C-alpha cells in the first residue's frame, strides 16, 4: 500500500534474480507487510532487501575471445616486463573457452613497488572485464570475507559482497591486494572463508552469513597479489605463483617515461608542454631520492616534482614552461636523500 513498501518488487523481478533467491527474497518480505514504521524487523528487512537488489546476478559484461588484443595492451600498460608478459597471455588463452575459470588463481609476488596492482588493471582491460580491488590488510577474522549475521543495524554482508554492489556484473576482476598481511587470529582464520570463494568446487556455493542464500562466483576472475610468501598452505595450493622482482635503472627510466611522468603531469593540473623532465632528472630521482626494487618511491618523487611545477607556475604567471634536469633537480625535490 505505501510507496517504498510497494516499490520493493520494482527491482526484485524487474532486475534479474536466480531461483533459490527469488521467492526467498519474498519469503523475507513475508516478515514485512505487517506495519511499516515498526522498528527492528521492519527496518532490517528493508535494508536487507536493499542489499538483495544491488548485488548482481544474471548480469555480466561480455568477455571477448581474442588474444592479440590482450598482447596489444600487455605492452601498453608497460612493455612486457621482459618475460611474464607471456604468462598473463598464457593464462588468458585457456580462459577463452569454458566459463568455469577453474585454474590456479594467479599470484603476483614481489617487493613493494613492482607493478602488481597495475598488472591487475590490464588483465581486466584485456578481457573487457570490470575491475575492483579489495585490500587484504588489517583483516584479522572471518567477519570480512563472509559478513556478519542478519542481526540489528550495522551487520553488513561480506567485503566481497559489498564490492559486487559497486561493480554490478557477475564477472569482475577481483584483486586480492597483499594477501600476506591477512592475519588469522580472531574469528578462526579468513583463509577458510577465502577457500570457498576461489576453490572451483565450492565457489558456485559461496554462502554469506548476512545474505542468507548462496552466491555463485565461478564467473569471477580472481587475482591475489602480495609480496612475501607468508600465505596459508591451502591458499598457495591451487594458485599460480608468478614471481617478478628485478628492476634495473633503464627499466625504471622506461616506466617513468611512459607511465609515471604522464600520470603525475595530468593529476597535478599540468598541460602537455607545461613541464619537461628529461632523462637525467629521472635518473637523478632514482639514484639520490629513491632506493627500492619497485618504482613506488620513484612515483612518489614525481608526484612532488610535478607538484612544485604547478606551484611555480601559479606563483609566477610569467612562466609558460618549467624545465627540470639533473642539475636543477635538487631545487624542487630539496636535498638528496641517498
Ligand atoms: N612495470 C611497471 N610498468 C608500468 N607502471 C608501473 C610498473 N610498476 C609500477 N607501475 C606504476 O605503479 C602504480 C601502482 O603500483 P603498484 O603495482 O600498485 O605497487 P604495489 O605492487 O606495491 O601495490 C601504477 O599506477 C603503475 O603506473
Amino acid at each position: 500500500a505505501p510507496d517504498e513498501n510497494e516499490a520493493l518488487k520494482r527491482k526484485i523481478d524487474a532486475a534479474k534474480m536466480p531461483k533459490e533467491a527469488k521467492e526467498k527474497a519474498e519469503a523475507e518480505l513475508q516478515k514485512l507487510k505487517m506495519m511499516s514504521p515498526m522498528s527492528a524487523e521492519a527496518t532490517v528487512v528493508r535494508g536487507y532487501i536493499d542489499w538483495m537488489v544491488q548485488v548482481p546476478w544474471n548480469a555480466r559484461s561480455k568477455v571477448k575471445k581474442d588474444l592479440r588484443q590482450a598482447q596489444e595492451i600487455l605492452d601498453t600498460d608497460h612493455y612486457g616486463l621482459e618475460r611474464v608478459k607471456d604468462r598473463i597471455l598464457e593464462y588468458l588463452a585457456v580462459q577463452s573457452r569454458v566459463n568455469k575459470i577453474k585454474g590456479p588463481i594467479l599470484c603476483l609476488v614481489g617487493p613493494p613497488g613492482v607493478g602488481k596492482t597495475s598488472l591487475g588493471q590490464s588483465i581486466a582491460k584485456a578481457t573487457g572485464r570490470k575491475y575492483v580491488r579489495m585490500a587484504l590488510g588489517g583483516v584479522r577474522d572471518e567477519a570480512e570475507i563472509r559478513g556478519h549475521r542478519r542481526t540489528y543495524i550495522g551487520s553488513m554482508p561480506g567485503k566481497l559482497i559489498q564490492k559486487m554492489a559497486k561493480v554490478g556484473v557477475k564477472n569482475p576482476l577481483f584483486l586480492l591486494d597483499e594477501i600476506d598481511k591477512m592475519s588469522s587470529d580472531m574469528r578462526g582464520d579468513p583463509a577458510s572463508a577465502l577457500l570457498e570463494v576461489l576453490d572451483p568446487e565450492q565457489n558456485v556455493a559461496f554462502s554469506d552469513h548476512y545474505l542468507e542464500v548462496d552466491y555463485d562466483l565461478s564467473d569471477v576472475m580472481f587475482v591475489a597479489t602480495s609480496n612475501s610468501m607468508n600465505i596459508p598452505a591451502p591458499l598457495l595450493d591451487r594458485m599460480e605463483v608468478i614471481r617478478l622482482s628485478g628492476y634495473t635503472e633503464d627499466e625504471k627510466l622506461n616506466i617513468a617515461k611512459r607511465h609515471l611522468l604522464p600520470k603525475q603531469i595530468e593529476r597535478n593540473a599540468l598541460k602537455k608542454g607545461e613541464l619537461t623532465v628529461d632523462d637525467s632528472a629521472i635518473i637523478g630521482i632514482i639514484r639520490y631520492y629513491t632506493r627500492e626494487a619497485g618504482v613506488r618511491g620513484l612515483e612518489r618523487e614525481i608526484s612532488k616534482l610535478c607538484r612544485k611545477a604547478v606551484k611555480q607556475l601559479l606563483l609566477d604567471k610569467s612562466l609558460k614552461h618549467i624545465e627540470i634536469n639533473g642539475d636543477n633537480l635538487h631545487d624542487y625535490l630539496g636535498v638528496q636523500r641517498f
